């Protein structure tokens, strides 16, 4: 069978539901860990270098900071676009700061499911290249698939539209919600940049906590990964409502709420719908 790594498991389940069974699949950040700054063990050193393809997110998710991805693909021998492949090629990139420069890309691409779409069909892509056998197979499961997410895409779109204009505001711990907020219309606010050293501090709190007097967005939401001291203390300064718990860089556990691309990105988008009609 064709060998298999991808960076993550947002990654990791959009390929298992292109390939199935017809591949051997590692991933190399576990379910709950940080795809920004983790640290390879010896595992992943080997799997990447046994692996026929490679799939990273790119747009400097891995490669940022300590460079995790960018260190294990040259030691592993492995070339860009014959051996490793972004899955974010292909998506409208937005820039930090929207400035227009090689490295302010903002890698959180998947949290609109166009750009999910465009991960598998990159995806399906390469895996047709190298196994030309499974062609078909991949073909079929790629239409299957993306048929999903553009539904869910579709029905959220419509459910945003509705909402009150002035309700309308995503607000979490760090800003990466931009990809979400340009697709579905519904505009970000947060307490830190992404690439931010000091996460969390009083005068970022103070900052956002004077941007929401001013506005009527009724809830708020926090990140599952983050520390949620930063957001209880601008939801207790502000008297907003924390409304849900939202998945950002990682998929569920098997068999919790949320456990793959598709529920992670369903969960989100019922939770945000429904905490902003309030
Ligand atoms: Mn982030």
């Amino acid at each position: 069978k064709l060998k298999v790594v991808a960076t993550n498991s947002i990654i990791a389940d959009i390929t298992k539901n292109i390939a199935g069974d017809k591949i051997d699949l590692h991933s190399i950040v576990p379910i709950g860990q940080d795809p920004h700054e983790y640290e390879p063990l010896p595992e992943d050193v080997k799997k990447t270098s046994e692996a026929d393809l490679i799939f990273y997110n790119g747009i400097n998710l891995e490669t940022g900071g300590n460079a995790w991805f960018t260190k294990l693909v040259e030691n592993a021998k492995k070339t860009e676009n014959k051996d490793y492949f972004a899955v974010s090629d292909g998506v409208d990139v937005i820039y930090l700061e929207g400035q227009n420069e090689k490295g302010k890309e903002d890698p959180h691409a998947w949290l609109n499911l166009e750009n999910g779409i465009i991960f598998a069909k990159n995806i399906a892509k390469q895996l047709s290249a190298k196994d030309p056998n499974n062609k078909e197979f991949y073909e079929k499961n790629l239409k299957e698939y993306t048929d999903k997410l553009d539904k869910l895409d579709k029905e959220s779109k419509d459910k945003f539209n509705k909402i009150p204009a002035e309700k309308k505001l995503i607000v979490t711990s760090e800003g990466a919600f931009k990809y979400f907020s340009k697709a579905y219309g519904v505009p970000s606010a947060y307490i830190w940049e992404i690439n931010t050293e000091e996460e969390g501090t009083p005068e970022q709190i103070k900052t956002l906590v004077e941007k929401l007097r001013q506005t009527k967005v009724p809830s708020l939401f926090v990140e599952s990964s983050v520390d949620d001291r930063p957001m209880k203390t601008v939801s207790q300064d502000t008297n907003i409502p924390i409304y849900a718990q939202i998945f950002t860089n990682s998929i569920a556990e098997q068999g919790k709420e949320g456990d793959s691309y598709y529920s992670m990105m369903k969960y989100n988008l019922d939770k945000i719908a429904e905490g902003l009609a309030k």
